[PDB]
């Protein structure tokens, strides 16, 4: 038994809810929240900017130090940093950005990072401003992630479409 409430069970291990992932992170304080990162960890908008704003920019300050030391992530890759006031840890995962021409086949690699964590609160990778089809992102998630993943979908319209079209 864990602290996640109001989710709808899609599979043995994947759960989904209509909620802002930022708001969800503040209530639950999960062990791991996933950020929809880019390779530079520049958290300007979307999930990353909303998460970063909720940390009062501390996520960005930590991220800038991480990049100064390590250089950019890979598309499909991740790093574990602090969860600040939102979670114990933030898993920054880089899905391919379709609006930059990145290989959608990298979405599976991106979701494989989730398997290193027993339980996660996450958004749909490569959805929103990253330009991928969220229906596709949910299919890759279900077919790739084996650990317990609690997906937050902010758009109520999209949430209902994801559920009603789920195979
Ligand atoms: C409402 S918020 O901007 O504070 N935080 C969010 C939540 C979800 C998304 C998304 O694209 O799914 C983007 C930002």
């Amino acid at each position: 038994v864990n602290s996640f409430s109001g989710y709808l069970k899609l599979t043995d291990n994947v759960y989904i809810k209509n909620a802002d992932i930022v708001e969800e992170a503040k209530k639950v304080k999960p062990t791991v929240v996933v950020n929809a990162a880019n390779v530079y960890l520049k958290h300007g908008g979307g999930v990353a900017g909303a998460l970063n704003k909720a940390t009062n920019n501390a996520m960005q300050v930590e991220s800038d130090d991480y990049i100064a030391t390590n250089g950019p992530l890979k598309v499909g890759g991740s790093c574990v940093l602090s969860g600040h006031n939102l979670a114990k840890h933030c898993l920054h995962v880089v899905g391919p950005n379709v609006n930059k021409g990145e290989d959608i086949q990298l979405l599976k690699s991106a979701y494989e990072n989730f398997n290193q964590h027993e339980v996660l609160l996450a958004p749909l990778l490569s959805a929103g401003i990253f330009g991928a089809d969220p229906i596709h992102s949910l299919r890759v998630c279900v077919d790739t992630v084996r650990t317990n993943v609690y997906l937050a979908v902010f758009d109520k319209n999209l949430y209902d479409k994801l559920v009603s079209s789920f195979l």
